[PDB]
C-alpha cells in the first residue's frame, strides 16, 4: 500500500497471506487472498500462473506482520489450487484473473472462525456499487515504488470506484479495461495499492454489508496520475465460482 495507515489483522479478519517456498528451504511472500467459505480463498490467478504446484504454496490467517507469527493465527496448505481456465496478460490488462485455492491444514480441517479470522460476503448478480464510493484495500505491498522490501506490517487504505467510460478515456486506460473489470484510485493520486498486494481484497460496504467488489489485479505504476487501479469484477464470475466450488 502506497501512504494509507498501518493496520493489524484484527481489522481485517478475512485477509490471506499468501506465501511459496524456494528449493533450499527459503520461504517469500508472493500474494493476498481473500476468506471466502472456511475451505476456500480466492485470489488472482497471475500470483500462481508461472509456478502451477498446489504444493509450493502456504497460506496464512490472523497473521499481522511479515515475519512473526501473531497471536491466533493459522497455518494452512493447498488442497486445491484451480485457476480460470481462460487467462492471458498483455501489455498491462490481465483477462481472467480470478483464482481458487481450497485450504487444508495438516491435520485435515479448514478455517476455523474467530475474532481474527473470518469471511466476506461475495457480491450477488448485477449489484455493484455505484461509480464514487468509497472502499479499502490491505495488503503487504510497497510502500513506494522504488523499495524492493515490503512493509513489516500490515498496512491499509480507502479508494473511490470509477465508471467504467471515465476508465476508458485515452489519457486513463482506453479500450484496455473490460466491462468484467473495476477502477478504483485516491482522487490526488497519493495512496492506492501496489506490487505485493495484487489477489487482495477491494471491499465496498453495499446496500449495508462489507462485499468483496473486487481482487487487486494490474495498473499502471502506482499512484500515477490518471493511471487507476483495476480490480476483477467478482459479482461476473459468480457461475464460475459457484459451479466451481
Ligand atoms: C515477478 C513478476 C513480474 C510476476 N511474474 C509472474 C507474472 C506476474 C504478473 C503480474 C504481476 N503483477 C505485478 O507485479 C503488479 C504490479 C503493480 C500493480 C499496481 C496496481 C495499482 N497501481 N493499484 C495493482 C496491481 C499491480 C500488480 C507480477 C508478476
Amino acid at each position: 500500500i502506497i501512504g494509507g495507515e498501518f493496520t493489524t489483522i484484527e481489522n481485517q479478519p478475512w485477509f490471506a497471506a499468501i506465501y511459496r517456498r524456494h528449493r533450499g528451504g527459503s520461504v517469500t511472500y508472493v500474494c493476498g487472498g481473500s476468506l471466502m467459505s472456511p475451505c476456500w480463498v480466492i485470489s488472482a490467478t497471475h500470483c500462481f500462473i508461472d509456478y502451477p504446484k498446489k504444493e509450493d504454496y502456504i497460506v496464512y490467517l490472523g497473521r499481522s506482520r511479515l515475519n512473526s507469527n501473531t497471536q491466533g493465527e493459522m497455518k494452512f496448505e493447498v488442497e486445491n489450487l484451480i485457476l480460470h481456465k481462460d487467462y492471458s496478460a498483455d501489455t498491462l490488462a490481465h483477462h481472467n484473473d480470478i483464482a481458487l485455492l481450497k485450504i487444508r491444514s495438516k491435520e485435515g480441517r479448514c478455517a476455523q472462525p474467530s475474532r481474527t479470522i473470518q469471511t466476506i460476503c461475495l457480491p450477488s448478480m448485477y449489484n455493484d456499487p455505484q461509480f464514487g464510493t468509497s472502499c479499502e484495500i490491505t495488503g503487504f505491498g510497497k510502500e513506494n515504488s522504488t523499495d524492493y522490501l515490503y512493509p513489516e506490517q500490515l498496512k491499509m487504505t480507502v479508494v473511490k470506484l470509477i465508471s467504467h467510460r471515465e476508465c476508458q478515456q485515452p489519457h486513463y486506460y482506453g479500450s484496455e479495461v473490460t466491462t468484467k473489470m473495476l477502477c478504483a484510485a485516491d482522487p490526488q493520486w497519493k495512496t492506492d495499492s501496489c506490487q505485493g498486494d495484487s489477489g487482495g481484497p477491494l471491499v465496498c460496504s453495499l446496500q449495508g454489508r462489507m462485499t468483496l467488489t473486487g481482487i487487486v489485479s494490474w495498473g499502471r505504476g502506482c499512484a500515477l496520475k490518471d493511471k487507476p487501479g483495476v480490480y476483477t469484477r467478482v459479482s461476473h464470475f459468480l457461475p464460475w465460482i459457484r459451479s466451481h466450488t
